[PDB]
């Protein structure tokens, strides 16, 4: 297998968010031997994983900053971050963060600029900025891109160059839909049998230095695709999951906790209804979906500041309590105590 | 098993449509050797059916005509309609429509008066005029109403005396969703189990008199109804087809020649594209998708008589051509024929 | 009239495809006595046809290609060409795609370089790469560009350089509603008559050396456009066919032998019911309406792969038989065949 | 042609909003010579009217209240109600409009009682509480019903005695789609002619009594029926227009208003854009409908009491002067005056 | 406060138009005692506003054509121009129309060549070409650029240099809606407050060195943004409007006319509803929708060419004079007249 990684990235807002650290790619180091991995990031990290963990014969990087100014930072030892990450990563994270902050304040942005720790020559990856050349005869094709409305423009250039049937994953720049629709090929005039490709996802959440674990989008690849990229996943992340593609914004760092909740309330809800009551499945969900239709569409009339004043949260509790058994019996307190402090 | 059948149902349409027999009635008076049920029509040999083909052990039929002009014709002998069918059955069937036609002529329709050749109660069935107690304790409501925007009022008689998980069948008049909407119960102040209702169809193609078979509408009962009522359907009217309930207008028999005919294009060519083409399932799909979209959208917009002015039927053939493999190679030959012949 | 080509067009696919010839243009070279032409490809012949049959005077083809690897192949005597296809091109496109396969081993893919056998030079075409000049004062500007989403930045440069009402047509790379948006001017501060422009396609089925017949996209070009453009396409093409623009896709190569298929149903429907039933057009598409609707969103909720086990192709078979007469009758011969074959 | 009636009316509600008359029965009854027409009402008056400038030949008028409280008020001469209505109706319309109110106290609403001053049998028609029996053989049947609601209850009793290909007409307490869904017959399960009937609407603008004029609904009947109405309607009522049955709720004398400042400012529009700008009339339609929907949708979204809040009047002025010339100039004087007011 | 200026804009389109001239520059020019502010255009003659009447410090005008051909026409004596406007301006725009078409015969169009008569370094504004530049730092970007749909490749150069909070503002080449879209930040992976942004526009109607006013969408701004734009607007184009932002597009020149018809008509059916009939609003408010709703689906369904043979304009008028009092009253005789012309 071939893994052609586009795009490497900059560390520099990753320090910037003063939060994350080195500790999956630090596990990695150590679990393979290769004290450099520890200071990977990005794709460059997941990469690493997928040549040391799953196999993955061959990689290849290519991103433009590589003729431009792609800086490695040397002040810091290997070895120094993996025994800090065995403990407490605050030790040493505090100093990189200071160091790659004013590094970040002359360096220009990617792809003129990119802040890395671990050359990828050193972990034996190809390095090239030409994105037509890193495709040919790939497999995976691991795209890493800013914004997705510049996708289609940097896709066009090599789309064509694409191996048929290759895995092609999207950052989380772009919804799969829309990045599927650059690939989707539908009319013609020649009957040929279609190059198609895998569109699908190898996303992380937070960054994958810091954290092991992979979102893998489904809809838009055959199932044969999903399923290698989930294994390869489970052997270089630690874990994956597989999930409509949909659901991918609203599993990310900034969202999850609402559907979350959200999840967990329906969930528990239908367990009530069907173990405790004894209704078919069906009268739960058509509750349900009368419920999350209004109180969403209730935000969006009114705005998700003022519902308030306009369903009082303490119109629920009395109704509420009558469905308090079995699985719900769980959040409701904690729901019940939530509504009596906002009641009007 | 208790079957209560609402509406007997009156043969002067099937009379005056001077295209149907007693074919099926027949063969199940042959079956079970009982000559009277040769002359049955409707729900009645439905009901006759399930009581001596498929153990229904109680079967009661409702209908207010039984105080008004139920009107059992006596001129006509089973033995002779049995006869008559088993070879051609036009032998008798035209006598047969004259008298009906005669007596239509006077008789009110129903539910004032009903044509019959056999009186249920002669089948060992009881007969009643309240919906009320027919209903009382039923496993399988067999409803048989005319035109569905009277069927609420009448159901709403007896929705309440309805034993909780009754199987209920609607006629072809309503759609399943209407019908559905009657007895569906969404909210409520006292959390007790709901007595949740599994609505079907039982409905026959043609007249049931005339053909076996039965058409068992999916999506509004469980699994469990739909697969004791595919059961008995299988035993009583010799076949049945299970299918979503919004593919009954589809297929029944003023439009199912149509729905036959676009199915029959759909997996042609959906079998050209996966075993010669060898593209994915979803590649045909896409692609059926926008041109049952399209030519849907066509005909809405100009009228189905001002297709042609529109599409030349013509434009389509150099394409079409270009698909003419596999599967789709037996289909269109005839497409061509029928499209050279209307070009422009 | 001056017509601008905008994309010469590459021969590498058509080679590739293994399935097509030069029929078309040597019918053309020998109609007007111009060998050439038989070797023309894409854009380059239906320039030609315009030029030498429909009487248009000044024909430019503008393409960055004419700055870099324009390849004509000169191994083949037009002659030759016209000679094998009075008769069995295959005497002699194997020798053709075998030389055109093994030039676009290495040479680059368009706008790099591209693949002819004629250059336009030689009839009489003018050649730039500045697609501004080569609109300055067209008529009908032919577009012929890649694939739709890189359509906008390559438009957009020159798009103020077009005549006010010129004719532009587009690749079936992009939907005309997508292409006319990039035209579309709507709203403005200064109240001057609107620069509008005709937009409509120019399109051939299979590829244009092959086969004669163009497709004209109705709904965003004044009659008079689509009028002119229909009658060039006539002289040129042979054949012409104005249909509405959403359906240009539906009628391709890959979709059209469904569409056909479809279309072919509606229209006898649509004459069994009217010409034999005696029931108004508006009865058959009421019906039609509902069973083209429910047929295409079975397919969308289950997928086009799992039709048959929720509705069993044999439950159209009873029904269906019912319609069975006038137009309808020659059309379900074969259905009824693919039916029974496929059913449970 | 026979003409039923179903619904005679009551004066109650015509003498309570005090501000109708008799003008239009008085001007028939003297081009006929029959007095008793000068105060007829409702359908009586259009009956009247069909009868006596139609060459109707056959009338007959159902309405339960003929076994009821059917109340002919004699006070007032037919002569002087004509003598009135030649200069002045309000010499005589208070004396009526009080002895109405008076009876109207005690008299029971319809169909228990109606107030008449003409008896129908009086005008030549037949008279019944039966609608089934008016129904029959009838080739027009004008229904004059209450509220849309109560209407599939009254008409399923008779539906199925109605004559196939009659003309049937709705009150406008009811829309036409939702009257034509009474009427609706899709699927069945024998192929054989639909009974089609004709839905169409002869609505009077006011009270026909008092103004000529009828409006003739156009979507749910065949083009000879709606032109077979609109003739009748021109000699009966002296005046027709038939108009897509979408479009009479918003010309009722309620929203007429409204609907005629849109439509008159959409023809100006378009004109001064076609015929001094010299641009398509599909520039003027792309224009207008986004005008229209958003103007429409504010509405919806803040009330059409809050548009001002959201929409200054003013910030319209200066730039709706930039089109003041050809029609609009017509109608923009008023509109910036108005506006001028209106301004923040 | 730091206002960035992206694209200088060309004259030429403003003087080939025939209609307009320098009124509001010059009074700008008059307030200020700043002779060469009376032949800025466009941006130029907005950042002056800017920075001479409502205090923003400091202004850089950023645009391509700086390193290309900006061309400053010196033909023209500032005072000259001033004295004209002060009673005719067409004294002398006529020479100047000329003028810049005779330049514009030669000179490339923007970004290449740019007409304009005062350069904006002698106006106090930096110059530079460099976007990226240009924004840093910025409170205010205000962007003048082309068509939509080459906005996002614009932008995308510098967005992530502009300054969190910034607000930003779009030319009306584009829907407030799609220029929001290129700088909305849905997902992400790291939990940091966004660098949120706020889209609004500063359009001014016709131009703006003819005529004062400026439009402020909203709905994609904080109400502070919204307000410190409103108010930077009054004093520097002398008026401001705050509006929804999809009522951009129905307020300019070319549409501003229809829209201000149909207000005036919602506007004046509303208050004879409430304030004479004494009905609530929302009575008003169903009759509006669906008046509104009907006849844009009838302009949609046959064209607005096509209306009248559809709804005969006389069909109005009779039901229309019901409503003609208080509000309406004003406008109906207006309505009546265009009706009465083009009734059938
Ligand atoms: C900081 C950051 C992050 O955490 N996550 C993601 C993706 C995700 O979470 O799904 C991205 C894109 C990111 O931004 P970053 O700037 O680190 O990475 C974008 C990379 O994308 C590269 N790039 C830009 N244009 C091109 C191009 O045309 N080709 C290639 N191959 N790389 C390109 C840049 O130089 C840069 O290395
Ligand atoms: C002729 C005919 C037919 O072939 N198929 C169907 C159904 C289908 O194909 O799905 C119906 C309804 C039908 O009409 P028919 O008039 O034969 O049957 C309607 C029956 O419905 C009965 N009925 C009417 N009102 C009531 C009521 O309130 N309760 C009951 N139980 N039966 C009722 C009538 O008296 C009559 O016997
Ligand atoms: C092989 C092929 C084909 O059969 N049909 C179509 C269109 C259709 O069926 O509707 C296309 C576009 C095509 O692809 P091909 O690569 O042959 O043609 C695309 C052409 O488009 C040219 N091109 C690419 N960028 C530009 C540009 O910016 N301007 C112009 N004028 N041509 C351009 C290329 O160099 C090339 O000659
Ligand atoms: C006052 C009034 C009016 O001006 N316009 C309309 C119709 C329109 O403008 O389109 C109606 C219905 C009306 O109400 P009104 O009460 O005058 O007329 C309703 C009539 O409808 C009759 N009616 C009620 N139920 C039935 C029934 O079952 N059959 C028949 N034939 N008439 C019925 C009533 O007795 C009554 O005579
Ligand atoms: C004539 C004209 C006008 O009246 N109004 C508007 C906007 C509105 O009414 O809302 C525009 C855009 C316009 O077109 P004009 O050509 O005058 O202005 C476009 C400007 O946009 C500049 N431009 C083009 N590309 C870029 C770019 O990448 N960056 C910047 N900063 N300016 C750019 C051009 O050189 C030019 O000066
Ligand atoms: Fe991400
Ligand atoms: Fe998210
Ligand atoms: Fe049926
Ligand atoms: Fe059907
Ligand atoms: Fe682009
Ligand atoms: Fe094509
Ligand atoms: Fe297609
Ligand atoms: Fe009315
Ligand atoms: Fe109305
Ligand atoms: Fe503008
Ligand atoms: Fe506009």
């Amino acid at each position: 297998m071939k893994l052609a990684i586009l795009g490497a990235g900059c560390y520099r807002t990753h320090a910037a968010s003063g939060i994350t650290n080195f500790s999956r790619a630090c596990e990695v180091a150590e679990m393979v031997g290769k004290p450099e991995i520890a200071m990977t990031h990005s794709t460059i990290t997941m990469g690493a994983e997928l040549k040391e963990l799953a196999g993955v014969d061959e990689v290849v990087v290519a991103d433009p900053v590589f003729d431009n100014q792609f800086t490695v930072i040397d002040d810091f030892a290997y070895e120094d971050v993996i025994e800090a990450h065995k403990e407490d990563p605050e030790k040493i994270m505090p100093q990189i963060r200071e160091k790659v902050n004013e590094v970040a304040k002359e360096l220009p942005k990617p792809p003129e600029g990119a802040i890395h720790f671990t050359h990828p020559e050193d972990l034996g990856f190809e390095i090239t900025t030409d994105d037509r050349e890193a495709v040919a005869d790939a497999d995976f094709i691991m795209t890493w891109f800013p914004k997705g409305d510049m996708q289609p423009d940097i896709i066009n250039k090599f789309i064509d160059d694409i191996k048929p049937g290759a895995i092609v994953t999207h950052a989380c720049t772009i919804p799969t839909t829309k990045f599927y629709k650059i690939f989707e090929q539908k009319h013609g005039d020649l009957v040929t049998k279609p190059e198609t490709l895998n569109v699908t996802s190898y996303h992380p959440g937070a960054v994958p230095e810091m954290k092991g674990q992979v979102y893998i989008a489904e809809g838009y690849a055959s199932e044969d695709a999903i399923e290698t990229l989930f294994e390869l996943g489970q052997k270089a992340r630690g874990n994956a999951y597989r999930l409509p593609a949909e659901l991918l914004g609203p599993v990310c760092d900034m969202c999850s906790a609402l559907t979350a909740i959200t999840y967990a309330g329906i969930l528990s809800y239908r367990d009530s209804v069907t173990q405790v009551l004894g209704a078919p499945a069906s009268f739960a969900q058509m509750m349900a979906k009368e419920s999350l239709e209004q109180i969403t569409a209730l935000m969006e009339k009114v705005g998700i500041d003022k519902m308030e004043e306009n369903l009082d949260p303490g119109a629920l509790l009395g109704t509420a309590d009558s469905m308090n058994f079995g699985a719900s019996a769980e959040i409701l307190p904690t729901v019940f105590e939530i509504l009596e402090k906002r009641k009007k």
